[PDB]
């Protein structure tokens, strides 16, 4: 969050707060707007989960590089906490039903549809007011449970055009979600770009088939590989590469 507090020559920031409908989760949303002028068709915009951790890792070198191409509006959707994650809240908000199948691991799970309604009908309309946004260039990113949320949203949403799903293979219901992803009807998901991002290191077998089937179904689906990265470097790589990609790299 602190780069928002400090300011950047490349971008200006504001922060807004929202509550879940059940009243028990409390969101802190940072909007970073480029200080360079938007193209006439508007800024691309990337909505990013785990927003507190994204803001802690955002730095001027990335903002400078984004500004070499078409810098996006960045919406970091975080929590009212002084830690980089709200582990309880994200396990609820980011996960679909399937994540708790045949287990007693479940911090409760299964809040993805209510969090998507909050995001698409409450947070996004508010933070886009007053900005020239290129709606065809609206993207969503998340890692780990956040990567499951992105797959869940690629299946159900009409709001975003680009979906960057990082490390979803870490989730228990990864295969169940891939099974739904490759079951979609031909052509209906053609306007929803899907970018699967994996590092960590099979998983790759699953992804190549996934890409093959989705292509056959008319989907622009791609794989970003960050070989042998640990969790921290992969969190960083995938969010920064998603920003760079949506800026036009
Ligand atoms: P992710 O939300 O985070 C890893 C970096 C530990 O993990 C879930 C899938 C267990």
């Amino acid at each position: 969050p602190n780069i928002a507090d400090k300011g950047s020559v490349f971008y200006h920031f504001s922060a807004t707060s929202f509550d879940s409908v059940d009243g028990t989760r409390h969101y802190r949303v940072w909007t970073a707007v480029p200080n360079t002028t938007a193209p006439a068709s508007g800024y691309p915009i990337l909505y990013m989960l785990d927003g507190n951790a994204v803001m802690d890792r955002l730095d001027d070198e990335l903002l400078k590089q984004l500004s070499e191409k078409t810098p996006p509006v960045i919406v970091a959707v975080g929590y009212q906490t002084n830690l980089p994650f709200d582990l309880n809240s994200r396990a609820y908000d980011y996960t679909p039903a399937a994540e708790s199948r045949k287990t007693d691991l479940h911090r409760k799970s299964g809040g993805s549809n209510n969090f998507r309604q909050l995001l698409e009908t409450r947070i996004a309309p508010k933070v886009e007011q007053g900005l020239n946004i290129d709606r065809q260039r609206r993207g969503l990113w998340g890692h780990s449970y956040g990567g499951l949320f992105v797959l869940d949203s690629w299946l159900s949403s009409s709001y975003f055009r680009s979906y960057y799903s990082a490390s979803p293979s870490l989730g228990r219901g990864y295969d169940a979600l891939l099974s739904r992803v490759t079951a979609v009807e031909p052509l209906q998901f053609c306007t929803k770009h899907l970018a699967i991002m994996e590092g960590s290191a099979g998983v790759l077998s699953k992804i190549h088939t996934t890409l093959t089937i989705l292509k056959d179904k008319g989907v622009n689906a791609v794989f970003w590989d960050f070989p042998n990265l640990g969790h921290g470097p992969m969190f960083n790589a995938s969010f920064r590469q998603a920003l760079l990609d949506i800026s036009g790299e």
